[PDB]
């Protein structure tokens, strides 16, 4: 019993992290086979950051301009290319710690673990969600760029995020590992702001199911609702609409607890309209939306 | 910027986890050098759990009665001994992945990371505190025993917790790696309950400092307080007393923000007496007490 914000074990990703230095900018790289992937603004100075000309900056760089260290072992770069917002540094040694891996572009509302790194060395691991406005609420300082987000599917690490920038909201934006940004953002210091965020409704419902599984059931009421009636209330409280696909995804949790999805939706409607009146659910005074249904199943069933 | 409940990277501990099976009970073991450490109730059946005679159960076990697997590699046990509540299984191979390590007994109010495992394989990692009543609020299912808690100090893993039991509160109890329980608990199915928990005051104050560092400052008021006046209010709200040692530990955060500790204490006193009136601090509607001052410094300074 018990329910915690739980990250994937990070050892497979830890063996992939290296330090990339170009001139005076230093950030992290991801060393897979004989390629190092890292954010392309590693080739920038700060005068190259309000309107950087990346292609111009790159043509003036030769292979030796990139200092890549893995521990106290320097790796020699023997090739470089730019793909979208990411640099690919070909190195003369293949990483012996390379795990089985995939590059994935995740959808809004999905969660992943972040291994935060500085100078190529791990700092900590935590769990994030891709917000509906294509930001993430992370924890990143200067020098954390090149940190990656991932999921572990049995043996395979599915890399889905590489860190690039902070919006002055304290929220964070980045790319998939092909260098395509999540959301409308660009890798320049200009006036970009994220759209308004919304609450991930299917995730809140998964979390209420985790609550019931853990014995915190006070919020269950005697009522039911229709999907359309529920969505009309949710919308007023800035919740995303719940689709029938979402209902289907909650099937396993519904069957484990014997609570129909539309019955749990009636309980959530009452929580939205009435508040919690001082009470907590799973130790939280707010409704939580960064646990997917698969997250809940995995935690409440032992991987 | 940003602040998240962050766990230590778990790769060093992952290479140490194995599966220990004795008869029909299976749990996790910690393989360090040529010794496997695991909870001694691995030798129990359930009829041996209301009043187990561990020494009696153990004398009837021979080395071959312990099946230890590390991946799809079986390790041969060549010796066994019981130390307090933990079994030590001598094995004929030293773990090549053994990191530099220490066995530590932590104090109430300190935090650590838990690598939750089942059948010797990692499930997830999360951050816990040793509560003042010597429990932890974890996430453990059947088969998670032998999971360990740890801190990473630069290169050294300081193992401080091994998981043994769940109290029907949904809270968890265990031993240090010498097999001595934290708190008054014993490894039997009887009627044990933990003492009343209290809020870890120095940790709440560290978290308010993290809030200020991150730009969430609405709760700062114009006042100061004495240490004695503060402790009189805190006590009524089931907060532990703040000592001068605690004040000293907050020195670095106080100097970074320019807020005296006693000034931050006046702000916390007002939060305790008045509530938050709907507002959140760092996204929480409750005051958080599972970040130590070192936690906050480490996260807000990049390891
Ligand atoms: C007026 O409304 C505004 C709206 C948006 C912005 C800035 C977006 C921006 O420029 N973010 C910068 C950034 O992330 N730059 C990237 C690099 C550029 C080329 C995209 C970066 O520094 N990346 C860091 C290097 O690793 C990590 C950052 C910085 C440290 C703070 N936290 C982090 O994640 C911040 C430093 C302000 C400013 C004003
Ligand atoms: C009337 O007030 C009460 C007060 C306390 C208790 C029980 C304490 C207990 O017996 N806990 C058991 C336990 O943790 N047993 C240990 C082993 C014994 C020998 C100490 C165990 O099973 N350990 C599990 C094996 O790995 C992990 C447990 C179990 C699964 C649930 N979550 C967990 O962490 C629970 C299964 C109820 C009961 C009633």
């Amino acid at each position: 019993s018990g329910f915690r914000k739980m990250a994937f074990p990070s050892g497979k990703v830890e063996g992939c992290m290296v330090q990339v230095t170009c001139g005076t900018t230093t950030l992290n790289g991801l060393w897979l086979d004989d390629v190092v992937y890292c954010p392309r603004h590693v080739i920038c100075t700060s005068e190259d950051m309000l309107n950087p000309n990346y292609e111009d900056l790159l043509i003036r760089k030769s292979n030796h301009n990139f200092l890549v260290q893995a521990g106290n072992v320097q790796l020699r770069v023997i090739g470089h290319s730019m793909q979208n917002c990411v640099l690919k540094l070909k190195v003369d040694t293949a990483n012996p710690k390379t795990p089985k891996y995939k590059f994935v572009r995740i959808q809004p509302g999905q969660t992943f673990s972040v291994l935060a790194c500085y100078n190529g060395s791990p700092s900590g691991v935590y769990q994030c969600a891709m917000r509906p406005n294509f930001t993430i609420k992370g924890s990143f300082l200067n020098g954390s760029c090149g940190s990656v987000g991932f999921n572990i599917d049995y043996d395979c690490v599915s890399f889905c995020y590489m860190h690039h920038m902070e919006l002055p909201t304290g929220v964070h934006a980045g790319t998939d590992l092909e260098g395509n940004f999540y959301g409308p953002f660009v890798d320049r210091q200009t006036a970009q702001a994220a759209g308004t965020d919304t609450t991930i409704t299917v995730n809140v419902l998964a979390w209420l199911y985790a609550a019931v599984i853990n014995g915190d059931r006070w919020f269950l009421n005697r009522f039911t609702t229709t999907l359309n009636d529920f969505n009309l209330v949710a919308m007023k409280y800035n919740y995303e609409p719940l689709t029938q696909d979402h209902v289907d995804i909650l099937g396993p949790l519904s069957a484990q607890t014997g609570i129909a999805v539309l019955d749990m939706c009636a309980s959530l409607k009452e929580l939205l309209q009435n508040g919690m009146n001082g009470r907590t659910i799973l130790g939280s005074a707010l409704l939580e939306d960064e646990f997917t249904p698969f997250d809940v199943v995995r935690q409440c069933s032992g991987v």
